[PDB]
């Protein structure tokens, strides 16, 4: 059914810790953080100082994944140094359950996150940066309305820079 987003809290950290150690996640995210790693890195107030907002994806009253949005400009640590536009938001996300992968749930999560961010009238464009090897994530982002721009170097290595502008989001709301 319907994928929604709520803010992540401190109460979600043990669950997030478990998720980040599942093999389908460890593969693409990180790696293998301890409980204390997750607690000190993903505490919502700690993420705040990075301009990162954490969310839990919800489906039929159950938590099914983690997402984050961030302000690209001024990200620090070598991140997004050529950005000039404070309206740009980036996203990252994962699905908690291996049994639920490749069933279009990720596309729904991404669509829900993109709609959320464009409801901040200050947001001009959403970016994402899946690794070149992560073809499944790239295809998920494409189905969700993102377009591949090219390869950029990040502190996590080269990435496929993908974007969806507000104008593209407006134009793809109706077929009128
Ligand atoms: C910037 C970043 O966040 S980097 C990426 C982040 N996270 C991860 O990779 C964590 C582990 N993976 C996940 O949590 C999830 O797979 C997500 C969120 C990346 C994507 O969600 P999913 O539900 O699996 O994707 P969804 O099914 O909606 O779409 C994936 C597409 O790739 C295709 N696909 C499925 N498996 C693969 C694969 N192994 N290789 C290539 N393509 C694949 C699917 O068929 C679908 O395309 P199609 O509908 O045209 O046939
Ligand atoms: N100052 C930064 C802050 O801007 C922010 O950077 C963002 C990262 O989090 C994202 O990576 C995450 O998602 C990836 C999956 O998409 C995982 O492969 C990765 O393991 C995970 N970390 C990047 N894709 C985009 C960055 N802008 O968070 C950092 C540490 O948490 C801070 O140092
Ligand atoms: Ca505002
Ligand atoms: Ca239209």
């Amino acid at each position: 059914d319907s994928v929604t987003l709520r803010l992540m809290t401190e109460h979600d950290l043990a669950m997030l810790y478990e998720w980040l150690n599942r093999s389908h996640i460890v593969e693409w995210w990180g790696a293998r953080p301890t409980l204390a790693d997750v607690q000190e890195q993903y505490l919502p107030s700690v993420l705040a100082q990075e301009s990162v907002t954490p969310y839990i994806a919800m489906l039929n009253g159950e938590p099914i994944g983690y997402a984050q949005s961030y302000v690209a400009l001024g990200s620090g640590d070598g991140w997004w140094e050529e950005e000039t536009d404070p309206g740009v938001r980036g996203i990252d996300q994962l699905l908690a359950n291996a049994s639920q992968l490749g069933k279009g749930l990720g596309t729904k999560l991404v669509r829900a996150l993109v709609e959320l961010l464009f409801n901040d009238p200050e947001v001009t464009k959403i970016q994402t940066d899946p690794s070149p090897s992560n073809l499944r994530a790239i295809r998920c982002y494409e189905k969700a309305g993102f377009e591949r721009q090219g390869t950029v170097t990040t502190p996590d290595g080269p990435a496929v820079y993908m974007v969806q502008t507000r104008q593209a989001f407006e134009r793809t709301r109706s077929d009128a």
